[PDB]
């Protein structure tokens, strides 16, 4: 599942911010992308990220 994890920044995150659903929190959080690393759990848009991990 890509909802409740978190995000898999490592070592290895540029200058590109994304979203991510913090399930802890109940909103997507603002965290970067990384081109060496990059996974599944990751959301370009908070909209998308709740509609897609969450939905209420």
């Amino acid at each position: 599942d890509f909802c409740l994890e978190p995000p898999y920044t490592g070592p290895c995150k540029a200058r590109i911010i994304r979203y991510f659903y913090n399930a802890k929190a109940g909103l997507c959080q603002t965290f970067v992308y990384g081109g060496c690393r990059a996974k599944r759990n990751n959301f370009k848009s908070a909209e998308d990220c709740m509609r897609t991990c969450g939905g209420a």
